């Protein structure tokens, strides 16, 4: 009959603001109209790549993606984005210094 298809594809859920102390573990969340499949996807927080790694592990699940931070600096803190077959995201990361009498 008819091939092909006019309707496109963007961030229906755009990234948003995570807070969390100094020394914690944040998985940022974000999802996309379709899978996406068809190109990868990309992970930058802070201002650097790091996509796959041991630290950040960038999981996929269908049509989601998670980013999971370890070892949650200060200085990290600042302004996070993610780019996909070209969309680009933006977001704030905060970090509060440990506080509290108890240890760990």
């Amino acid at each position: 009959g008819s091939s092909g298809s006019s309707g496109h594809v963007g961030i229906t859920k755009r990234l948003k603001t995570m807070e969390v102390l100094e020394g914690e573990s944040c998985s940022f969340e974000c999802v996309l109209s379709h899978e996406s499949a068809s190109d990868p996807a990309m992970w930058t927080v802070g201002g650097k790549t790091v996509g796959s790694s041991s630290r950040f592990q960038a999981t996929r699940q269908g049509r989601k993606y998670i980013l999971v931070v370890r070892e949650a600096a200060p200085s990290d803190a600042g302004e996070v984005v993610f780019s996909v077959r070209g969309l680009t995201s933006k977001a704030s990361l905060i970090v509060r210094e440990r506080s509290g009498p108890s240890s760990g």
